[PDB]
């Protein structure tokens, strides 16, 4: 007849993999996935601790390229919004488009972290997933989750779609089958107009048997949205495209199909087999566009405006906070983590830099400065000295710096003072390095070893001979050892030969004992104490 058109808009990534998929029918827009957002959980909130491998790289971002495109469209409202799975780059946008236009419906099928086998491949799934069910019922969307056989064909617009793959599966105990990865419970939609079919699997994979299984199903299709962006691994068998036999796949990645680099095999089975191949990935169109007509797709992405230009930099927002755009972005800005010009900066998930201020992370502290930059190295905080290691994470424990040994405290402040570490004692100057050799406390003398354990009992140093006591104390005046007398002098040392103390002449022995009731070498006379007799006369 004459409607207005049929088109499908595959949001382009700037690099990696990522879904948004924009339908266009006769002035309807529903959306397929939504592309990664910026949004992520940084580990605040204990349903959603941080986990490595969480997307925080603006490379990856969607969002700006989403929203420009449906401005573009002048969109008023979608009739739906379909998910395919959990994973932040398909259910990215979802709550930020329930929160900026009218939804009819959200198609979502059950998710928990539970039925995910591998702890490996939780990441922010559960984040993403909650904040669909929470945003669509905060704004009167009714959110789709148990699809019937009913449910699964439909109309939009012009389009005739069919799903596949949208049943909960459940075990006796009514709870979700385990599953490797959200990827093989992918929603598949399958949209006819024109004569044409499209295939749309998001991360669809058969390591549940689905390629296998709704392969034969789904039959002969002419254009096909690759599985999971560019794997062959586990994506994208032979039986699958056989199957389904498109002349057109588009892969929503900038990269190559790939297994542990390219897989030139794969590429070249495809081209052996007429297929055309095209990547929905571009620095200066926000979309690959085809327009669905009787007589073919017609690539007209080059029919929209461009991506607009960008001032790169810092920027200073109207309420005094700073945010960025780096030079090698399309104008996506800056969130978490981002090295800048040597430095380590964070920025929070709305893109505001943090200064002048304590943040955890990933089980670490970090300190933001005045400029943003995180601490590296000696940073005094609030009057108190604290260590920051290569990775500017706060340390704790034993540091050497510089061939000098520190100890931070539980808290990470630097200790200075007596520490009693593993059952052995430690002292640390003022401005924080462990001491060795000798240490004065207060008013008395201590001895450390070459490690920096404070020693006890006798020892010899340079020639000279001390007496340290069980508290690690210098010994200063008489001392017993066995049944021999010693004297240390003040500066420690063990006293050799004529000694005065206390108004009366004592004589010690090449070692160091005391010589009582007997002569001295001149012939003078000592008492029991080894006191000299003054009043006895010189006697050889
Ligand atoms: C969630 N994630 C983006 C960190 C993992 C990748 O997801 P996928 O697109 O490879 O299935
Ligand atoms: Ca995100
Ligand atoms: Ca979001
Ligand atoms: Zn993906
Ligand atoms: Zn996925």
């Amino acid at each position: 007849q004459e409607s207005s058109g049929n088109k499908i808009h595959f949001i382009n990534v700037q690099e990696g993999g990522s879904d948004a998929i924009i339908l266009e029918s006769n002035g309807h827009f529903a959306m397929v996935d939504t592309g990664e957002d910026y949004d992520f959980p940084d580990g605040s909130d204990s349903r959603y601790p941080w986990r490595e491998g969480i997307e925080t790289s603006y490379k990856h971002v969607l969002t700006d390229r989403v929203f420009r495109r449906l401005k573009e469209l002048s969109v008023q409202k979608l009739d739906f919004i379909l998910v395919t799975h959990t994973h932040s780059d398909h259910i990215g946008n979802v709550d930020e488009l329930l929160s900026t236009y009218p939804v009819d419906r959200v198609y979502l099928k059950k998710y928990s972290d539970s039925r995910i086998t591998n702890s490996e491949r939780l990441w922010d799934n559960l984040y993403g997933y909650d904040k669909v069910l929470q945003t669509a019922t905060e704004t009167g969307v009714s959110v789709i989750q148990n699809i019937t056989q009913g449910d699964a064909h439909f109309q939009f617009g012009d389009m005739d779609i069919q799903l596949y793959n949208y049943e909960n599966e459940t075990d006796s105990s009514g709870e979700l089958k385990k599953i490797w990865d959200d990827n093989s419970n992918s929603l598949i939609s399958v949209v006819k107009v024109n004569g044409k079919k499209i295939y749309l699997g998001g991360d669809l994979d058969n390591v549940h048997g689905a390629e296998d299984k709704y392969g034969p199903l789904i039959g002969k299709v002419d254009l096909m949205k690759f599985n999971h962006h560019h794997d062959t691994n586990k994506s994208n068998t032979k039986d699958f495209i056989k199957n389904l036999s498109p002349s057109l796949i588009v892969q929503t990645s900038d990269s190559l199909p790939w297994k542990n680099g390219v897989d030139s095999e794969y590429v070249n089975w495809l081209k052996e087999r007429g297929i055309e191949r095209i990547n929905a990935a571009s620095k200066d169109y926000d979309a690959t566009v085809f327009d669905i007509r009787k007589d073919g797709f017609v690539n007209i992405s080059t029919s929209y405006k461009p991506i607009p230009s960008f001032q790169a930099g810092w920027h200073k927002s109207a309420y005094g906070n700073w945010w960025y755009q780096a030079p090698d972005s399309t104008g996506e800005y800056a969130v978490g983590w981002n090295e800048i010009e040597g430095e380590w900066y964070y920025f929070n998930q709305t893109g505001i830099l943090l200064q002048n201020q304590w943040k955890k992370w990933n089980n670490h502290w970090f300190y933001l400065t005045d400029s943003g930059a995180s601490a590296k190295n000696w940073k005094k905080i609030d009057g108190i000295w604290y260590y920051f290691n290569k990775e500017n994470q706060m340390e704790i424990g034993w540091v050497q710096d510089k061939e000098q040994w520190y100890y931070l405290d539980v808290d990470g402040s630097m200790k200075t003072g007596w520490l009693q570490y593993m059952g052995q004692w430690y002292y640390f100057a003022p401005s924080g390095e462990m001491k060795m050799g000798w240490v004065k406390d207060k008013e008395t003398w201590y001895y450390m070893d070459s490690t920096g354990v404070m020693k006890t009992g006798e020892i010899e140093v340079a020639g000279q001979h001390y007496y340290l006591e069980d508290s690690g104390a210098m010994k200063q005046g008489w001392h017993k050892k066995a049944n021999d007398w010693y004297f240390y002098k003040t500066d420690g040392s063990r006293a050799v030969g004529w000694i005065k103390d206390k108004d009366k002449w004592y004589f010690l022995k090449e070692n160091g004992q005391l010589l009582v009731n007997g002569k001295t070498p001149e012939g003078y006379t000592v008492d029991s104490s080894g006191a000299w007799l003054v009043d006895v006369s010189i006697e050889k």
